[PDB]
């Protein structure tokens, strides 16, 4: 069993997380082992801005860790190109960046990149790409600098929805589609299309597949909705009996 001394809060939690990965109570080393522990502690600390800790062990095994000098945010440079430049959700995201002079948290940078992609997926920026995405650490300055250059491209629009397998005439299905052809894509519209088809009770199964290989030149996304007619599921005990004797 191993116990960490010298950390207060999120540092301490992240480091305990990192440590609760390797085995403890067992038959194990003393120097090769505590050099795995040493590595794991340093990994946790780096993620939270501490690249130059001091760590010292004892005897259960207790590790005296002093975080040391932090790396501070020196800049959070992000360029947005394509629709994202003027897109209200991407602009809101820029305002979440950490302030200059705060202690580096690497997770902020990674979560920011993931948020760029998450918005792109929800709003149909399917040509989304990074031409730059670096976290640069100048340890001699104890400063960290983001460098993201992100191009969302254009928002895709919905195309025509083709239905297959239906017992229902097409004009009645089309009436259920919750967008017009030519509307900008939103992921929630696929959920609503599912919900509307579902609410009719017409089908046993519905599979709605965006046809993306039809969309890269046009930025218009057709959908194909393959359905199966609902069949009656009741307890068959109407049929009478032969003579019992």
């Amino acid at each position: 069993r191993l116990q960490v001394e010298g950390l207060s809060g999120q540092l301490e939690k992240n480091v305990r997380a990192q440590l609760s990965t390797i085995e403890s109570d067992e038959v194990t080393p003393d120097r090769r082992f505590r050099a795995r522990v040493d590595d794991a502690i340093r990994e946790g600390l780096k993620a939270l801005g501490y690249y130059q800790p001091t760590i010292e062990f004892d005897l259960v095994l207790i590790a005296k860790v002093t975080p040391g000098v932090p790396v501070l945010i020196g800049g959070t440079d992000v360029v947005l190109r394509g629709g994202a430049r003027t897109d209200k959700d991407y602009l809101k995201l820029l305002d979440t960046r950490p302030a200059i002079g705060t202690v580096l948290n690497q997770g902020d940078y990674e979560n920011f990149k993931k948020s760029l992609t998450s918005i792109a997926l929800r709003k149909g920026y399917f040509d989304s790409e990074f031409t730059k995405a670096q976290l640069g650490i100048a340890l001699g300055l104890h400063k960290a600098f983001w460098d993201i250059d992100y191009n969302s491209g254009e928002r895709y629009r919905f195309g025509h929805v083709t239905f297959e397998g239906s017992q229902i005439r097409d004009e009645y299905l089309q009436n259920l589609v919750p967008f017009k052809e030519g509307d900008e894509y939103e992921s929630k519209d696929l959920a609503e299309l599912n919900r509307r088809l579902s609410a009719t009770g017409w089908f046993n199964s519905v599979v709605v597949a965006p046809q993306f290989d039809k969309a890269r030149e046009t930025k218009v996304l057709p959908l194909t909705g393959v359905v199966s007619p609902r069949t009656e599921n009741t307890i068959e005990t109407g049929v009478g009996y032969s003579h019992h004797h």
